[PDB]
Formats: C-alpha cells, sequence, structure tokens
C-alpha cells in the first residue's frame, strides 16, 4: 500500500507514513498576491541553463523526471532569495485530468492545467541526499503551464513519453535544453516550503514565477496518456498527480516585483 494520488492512498493519506505531512512549512501553498510583499532584500534571480545536459527520462509511477548530469557546475540557479548556488538536477511536472487543474501552488486560489518543478539543490552540502538534510538545502522553480499556444520548447518531451507509458520505464533523453521552458519575466514569489510529495521535506526554498507558459490542449492531452501503472497491469492514467494548497502557517509570501 504505497501513496499515491487516490482516495485510499492520496494527499489526505500521506501524513500516516509521513507525519511531516501537517508539518510547519508544507508546500504547496496558495499565494494571495494583496498579502505578498515586495522585498527589496531580493537580489536579481540567476537562472543559467546554457551549459545544461540532459541524460534521461524516467515515469517514477507518480511523474515523469528529465534528469541531468549535476556532477559538475553547469545548470545551475542563483540569486533572489538564495545564497550560494543550486545546481539542477531534474524537472518534472504536476497535471491535471482537465484544464481546469492540475497545479500544486495557485494564484488568488485560481488553479493552473500544470505545474512545472525545475529541482536544484545547495552545492555547499556536496550532494542532494545531504542537502534533503538541510532547511535550506533545495531550491525549485515552480512554473504554472495554461492552455493555449504550443510551447515548441516542450513537444521534444511530449514526443518521448509514448517510450516511457509505465511506471519504472525510462528513455534516453539528452542534449534537452531546459531554457525553452522558460517565460519571458523573471518576476516571481517565493517563501520556504516542501517537497510536495512524500517525503515532504522541509528543504526547498521556492521559487514561483508569476508569468504562467502556455503550452496547446495536445501537449497536456499527452501528459494524460501517461500511466501511473507498471506495463502488465491495469491502465490508470496519470493525472491529477497534484497536492492541494496546504496551510501557510507562519509563513509570509514575497514578491520580487
Ligand atoms: C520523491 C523524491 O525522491 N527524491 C527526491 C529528490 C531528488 C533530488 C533532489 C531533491 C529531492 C524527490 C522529490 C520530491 C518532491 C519534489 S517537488 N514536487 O519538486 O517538491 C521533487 C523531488
Ligand atoms: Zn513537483
Amino acid at each position: 500500500h504505497h501513496w499515491g494520488y487516490g482516495k485510499h492512498n492520496g494527499p489526505e493519506h500521506w501524513h500516516k507514513d509521513f507525519p511531516i505531512a501537517k508539518g510547519e512549512r508544507q508546500s504547496p501553498v496558495d499565494i494571495d498576491t494583496h498579502t505578498a510583499k515586495y522585498d527589496p532584500s531580493l537580489k536579481p534571480l540567476s537562472v543559467s541553463y546554457d551549459q545544461a545536459t540532459s541524460l534521461r527520462i524516467l515515469n517514477n509511477g507518480h511523474a515523469f523526471n528529465v534528469e541531468f548530469d549535476d556532477s559538475q557546475d553547469k545548470a545551475v540557479l542563483k540569486g533572489g532569495p538564495l545564497d550560494g548556488t543550486y545546481r539542477l538536477i531534474q524537472f518534472h511536472f504536476h497535471w491535471g485530468s482537465l484544464d481546469g487543474q492540475g497545479s500544486e501552488h495557485t494564484v488568488d486560489k485560481k488553479k493552473y492545467a500544470a505545474e512545472l518543478h525545475l529541482v536544484h539543490w545547495n552545492t555547499k552540502y556536496g550532494d542532494f541526499g545531504k542537502a534533503v538534510q538541510q532547511p535550506d538545502g533545495l531550491a525549485v522553480l515552480g512554473i504554472f503551464l495554461k492552455v493555449g499556444s504550443a510551447k515548441p520548447g516542450l513537444q521534444k518531451v511530449v514526443d518521448v513519453l509514448d517510450s516511457i507509458k509505465t511506471k519504472g520505464k525510462s528513455a534516453d533523453f539528452t542534449n534537452f535544453d531546459p531554457r525553452g521552458l522558460l517565460p519571458e519575466s523573471l518576476d516571481y514569489w517565493t517563501y520556504p516550503g516542501s517537497l510536495t510529495t512524500p517525503p515532504l521535506l522541509e528543504c526547498v526554498t521556492w521559487i514561483v514565477l508569476k508569468e504562467p507558459i502556455s503550452v496547446s490542449s495536445e501537449q497536456v492531452l499527452k501528459f494524460r496518456k501517461l500511466n501511473f501503472n507498471g506495463e502488465g497491469e491495469p491502465e490508470e492514467l496519470m493525472v491529477d498527480n497534484w497536492r492541494p494548497a496546504q496551510p501557510l502557517k507562519n509563513r509570509q509570501i514575497k514578491a520580487s516585483f
């Protein structure tokens, strides 16, 4: 009986195996834009993905991860609320069964069709394993997806999904440039949070971009063709793999603009 997004193993059940699920800095959260405050102490955000080198794409039974070689300081996130350098290790998405839901973070309670998470670990800790034992070990850049015009930079990802339909399947995925998934503006909201899936570790500095990227209905429809199940098992479409907004508790969301 492993965790998932169903009625008997979904978000409302996670706290039993992962008590931190009811912690003091859980993610995602609703971003109340009127309550968020501009923070002048924030330095310019730096997203340097020019030397990013992807290696593989994997269906882990919850979502699919595009993995990067993080053995060297190449694709890095710096500036903004961050102290030091954070290295990109992988990115994935959360999406819904319908266009009106799918994102984890919400803006004034509005849910987007999906949400992209670019995961980075603080290099001062040597490896991501050690990083997830630190309150500032991770930085996740979140980007909302709305349905409209297609995102050319996303097509390569969409076209390989047929090769990793079921849980456990992986496929070579080299030379993918994540720069093609970034909106024009880097305006963002930031707050201290957690991983949004078990283990739900509270080691993440969240940086959520205000400007969503547009993807086509056809592109997201292909996301919805993936399976939560492994090969040879009854088909359970990989949809609504998002955790709902959690209590803000003693936290303040800061705006870069
Ligand atoms: C599950 C899991 O197992 N390991 C990780 C992980 C991997 C690399 C760095 C940090 C966490 C994760 C993981 C869990 C949640 C997220 S999220 N949705 O970006 O908060 C991202 C990664
Ligand atoms: Zn995520």
